[PDB]
């Protein structure tokens, strides 16, 4: 049924691909305008709090009531529970991910809240700090290994990998004598414009990421700046990827349409809409 669902047989993806590209997009950048509205009408109540207004890094992106990511309470605050932050669905879970906006230096206390309470044990990091020399995320995290304090959660590496297109973090989480293990997996290559290209390093992101987590159970935190854009675009891809394994079809655009309903702008342009195909196909091609 093809209102919130595109299915596509993966036998078929190289023609599907075609056709849709083909005239400079005419029917990718249709399809993808389709989804323009869907989620939209749904109310951001207390994004839009005076308390919260300081915790949202842009005023346009704000989580959905219905799908936020609620922190405990603390006595007398008003707000104390928001964070710009929305449950996504995946593969596995319609919880399976938390997506964020890059901490403010303001929030990341907040931020580390959020992981220790949902009890996610990975980040996914598709920014860099700065960009072009805008600042797009603090640092959150520490940058050697002498434990770090945020909030009540103390932070400490325990090693990082480096690689090509992203670095790898095993932090240690202690929270008064209760200890867990993080991991953290930050793509650093994202270009200051467009998106990769080739497509095959993100692919190769992805691959790492899910070869390394494993069917987890608890959610994972996911983050760009505005975590809608890139965010979206990891998801989509990590969801496809398990998908073909098992299944004969593949439904980039309904996976996007549900994301939307969860988070606004889940995968932003037309322009990374359009890569997930091209990462796919560099997948069912053999690169």
């Amino acid at each position: 049924s093809h209102m919130a669902s595109r299915p596509i047989l993966i036998k078929n993806f190289a023609e599907h691909y075609r056709l849709m590209s083909a005239d400079s997009d005419f029917r990718f950048s249709e399809e993808f305008e389709e989804l323009k509205h869907v989620g939209r009408d749904q109310p951001c109540t207390f994004a839009d709090l005076p308390c919260n207004r300081p915790k949202n890094r842009f005023t346009n992106i704000l989580p959905y009531d219905h799908s936020r990511f609620k922190l405990q309470p603390v006595d007398d605050d008003e707000g104390s529970d928001y964070i710009n932050a929305n449950y996504v669905p995946g593969h596995n879970s319609p919880r399976e991910f938390i997506v964020t906006q890059g901490p403010l230096h303001s929030t990341r206390d907040d931020f580390w809240r959020m992981c220790w309470e949902s009890n996610s044990r990975a980040i996914v990091m598709l920014t860099r700090c700065f960009e072009k020399g805008r600042e797009k995320c603090d640092q959150y995290w520490p940058n050697d290994t002498v434990p770090v304090f945020y909030g009540d959660i103390k932070v400490q590496i325990l090693n990082d990998s480096h690689y090509a297109d992203w670095v790898m973090t095993e932090f240690m989480l202690c929270r008064g004598s209760e200890q867990r293990i993080l991991r953290h997996f930050h793509f650093t290559t994202w270009p200051d414009f467009g998106v990769p290209n080739p497509p095959q390093t993100l692919v190769r992101f992805v691959r790492a990421f899910r070869d390394r987590i494993g069917a987890e159970q608890r959610p994972i935190v996911v983050h760009c700046s505005a975590g809608v854009g890139r965010s979206g675009t990891f998801i989509t891809l990590d969801r496809i990827l398990q998908q073909i394994n098992t299944s004969d079809y593949v439904d980039i655009f309904g996976i996007v349409y549900a994301m939307r309903k969860e988070r606004v702008w889940m995968v932003q342009t037309e322009q990374q809409y359009i890569c997930i195909h091209q990462c796919l196909l560099a997948v069912l091609e053999g690169k």
